[PDB]
């Protein structure tokens, strides 16, 4: 199975997922001087007041916090988007060291981690159908830097002991993802892909300019998770990020000057 190790990592993925070498792969480096301000970009509309979180799962590559997406409860609209995108899950990518972990980079700078809030276009009915469309998903990407603690992240950190290994899940109701956002909703946007297999080219990426800060203890607890299942040799879940891919025939637009 694909992974992040030397023998099954990002360099290998193209052999089973040839779209790895495609025209709109993610993540990418965001060159801030080359991105263009687009005054026609609308403000993001993040409407999470009615979010219903259900469960947290170690899926062997990261942990997902899952939401009830059977109604318009937590949705993303506006910005570059046409229509309404429902929150289905969020997850993170992170490093073994504070100087790496993010998937997107900014002027080649790597953050300690990156949060992905994953949404699907309600005109396609369900997530499985959405990922087969060029405008199927909207992923909101938020950089994490190490500094002061993020209070709204702590309930996530404290449950990770109960989902240490692959396939473990825990009830995770009443979590408010609004606590994970920075102050500003200024963003960059570009057309891209899932950053894990199957690497489908179905994502409108919206990457916030302002990182959130998390504490060293918070990200240390991420690093104590396991890629492996219970009773298997322990492999710490670290460096579960794909490096920047060629931008090719794309331009990154900015919502701000
Ligand atoms: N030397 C043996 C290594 C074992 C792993 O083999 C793999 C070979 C390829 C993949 S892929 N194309 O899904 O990333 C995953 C695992
Ligand atoms: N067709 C099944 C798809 C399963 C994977 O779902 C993903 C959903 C989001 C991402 S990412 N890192 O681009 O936000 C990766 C994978
Ligand atoms: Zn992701």
């Amino acid at each position: 199975h694909w992974g992040y190790g030397k023998h099954n990592g990002p360099e290998h993925w193209h052999k089973d997922f040839p779209i790895a070498k495609g025209e709109r792969q993610s993540p990418v480096d965001i060159d801030t001087h080359t991105a263009k301000y687009d005054p026609s970009l609308k403000p993001l509309s993040v409407s999470y007041d009615q979010a219903t979180s259900l469960r947290i799962l170690n899926n062997g590559h990261a942990f997902n916090v899952e939401f009830d997406d059977s109604q318009d409860k937590a949705v993303l609209k506006g910005g570059p988007l046409d229509g309404t995108y429902r929150l289905i899950q969020f997850h993170f990518h992170w490093g073994s060291l504070d100087g790496q972990g993010s998937e997107h980079t900014v002027d080649k700078k790597k953050y300690a981690a990156e949060l992905h809030l994953v949404h699907w276009n309600t005109k396609y009915g369900d997530f499985g159908k959405a990922v087969q469309q060029p405008d199927g998903l909207a992923v909101l990407g938020i950089f994490l830097k190490v500094g002061s603690a993020k209070p709204g992240l702590q309930k996530v950190v404290d449950v990770l002991d109960s989902i240490k290994t692959k396939g473990k899940s825990a009830d995770f109701t009443n979590f408010d993802p609004r606590g994970l956002l920075p102050e500003s909703l200024d963003y960059w946007t570009y057309p891209g892909s899932l950053t894990t297999p199957p690497l489908l080219e179905c994502v409108t990426w919206i990457v916030l300019k302002e990182p959130i800060s998390v504490s060293s203890e918070q990200v240390l607890k991420f690093r104590k998770l396991n890629f492996n299942g219970e009773g298997e040799p322990e492999e710490l879940m670290v460096d579960n990020w794909r490096p920047a891919q060629p931008l090719k025939n794309r331009q990154i637009k900015a919502s701000f000057k």
